[PDB]
């Protein structure tokens, strides 16, 4: 015998019931306002997604972790310079020959 | 969560613990430099030959 | 027996129901305004 906000159901050997409470003038409007605002943020992130960023920034954050190392990437260069150095002395070694 | 962050920040906190070591990551580099040094003296050793 | 914002459907052995709430003077206009604004940003990114 459900009746508006009165959900009852006395089963053959079990009793089911449920009743809830909602809305209050000041908070009702504030609740609705909240709901409509979340849509805004959604559109906002959607716009940024339409532009580009996304994967690019993902890679940024990932690499910044490596950045905290001590500019990780510069290390990659130091060894590269080493390789360049190898060639320099080689140009001299071949010139020595 | 929709933007990104998440895993990225998780890794941050985890690594910061290692950071408190004394910039853990720099140590990883010092040894790497050692390896680079090994090559330098090798370029000199091979040049010595 | 649907009746405006009163969707009910007592199946042979199941009860279906649904009712919703929408619009409030200040926020209704603000909602509509939001909807029309998203189109602007769309045109903006389109121009670029």
């Amino acid at each position: 015998p459900k009746a508006r906000d009165q959900a009852v159901f006395p089963q053959n050997g079990l009793v089911v019931s449920s009743v809830d409470v909602q809305s209050v003038e000041p908070v009702d409007q504030r609740t609705r306002d909240a709901l409509q605002r979340s849509v805004q943020l959604a559109i906002e992130i959607t716009t940024n997604s339409q532009e580009a960023a996304a994967k690019h920034e993902a890679q940024r954050l990932e690499q910044e972790a490596r950045g905290r190392l001590e500019r990780q990437k510069i290390l990659d260069q130091s060894e590269a310079e080493k390789a360049r150095k190898e060639l320099l002395e080689l140009e001299a070694m071949s010139m020595a020959v």
